[PDB]
This record gives C-alpha cells, sequence and structure tokens, in this order.
C-alpha cells in the first residue's frame, strides 16, 4: 500500500507518495536511514533472515507481518514484498524495490 526502495544494506532510498500518511515519517526523515532502525525488536531477527535470502535469490521474497515503528514511536503492522536488482557487470545490487502492505 505503500513502495519504498532500499540499498542493499536497507538503507531507506526512496518512499512514495503514499507513506508519510501511513508511518508519520516524512522523506528527509526516513531517507537515508536503515529500516533495521524501524523494526520491532521481535521482528527484527526474522527480517534480516529475509534481507539475507533476498540478496542472494533472483526472486521476490515476502516477510512475515511484523511491527514497524512510527513517528509517534507506536507501531503499525505491515507485510513487506522484496525483491533486489544486482548490476550485471559489478553483482552488487542497485536497489530493492520494497511493496510494504499495512494492516
Amino acid at each position: 500500500m505503500f513502495i519504498s526502495r532500499h540499498s542493499g544494506e536497507g538503507k531507506f532510498l526512496f518512499i512514495d507518495q503514499r507513506a508519510t500518511l501511513v508511518i508519520g515519517f516524512l522523506p528527509q526523515e526516513i531517507l537515508g536511514t536503515s529500516f533495521y532502525e524501524y523494526f520491532h525488536n521481535e521482528d527484527i531477527a526474522a527480517l534480516m533472515e529475509s534481507h539475507k535470502m533476498v540478496m542472494q535469490v533472483p526472486e521476490k521474497v515476502t516477510t512475515q507481518v511484523y511491527r514497524f515503528r512510527c513517528k509517534d514511536n507506536s507501531y503499525i503492522q505491515l507485510q513487506s514484498e522484496w525483491r533486489a536488482f544486482k548490476n550485471p557487470a559489478t553483482s552488487e545490487i542497485d536497489y530493492i524495490i520494497a511493496k510494504n502492505s499495512v494492516f
């Protein structure tokens, strides 16, 4: 329900027009920060493994439903669909596309 794009390490590079109303953060507040900054304590470990698998496989990877910390430091429940694209000349990830569903 909002799209973001991340670096190979998870740093926010882009959020769409629909994100701020959901998570409360202005783009200048969240761009440049890692998505490990916002994951709930109980979800970060499973999300790291999802992140690892995305960086390995050519395929889409869907996360579990997890809690994402909003600007007011409360949490909303997201489920993200992640896919990484690697520069064929350098093998490094150009970006990770993220479809972030909201509940």
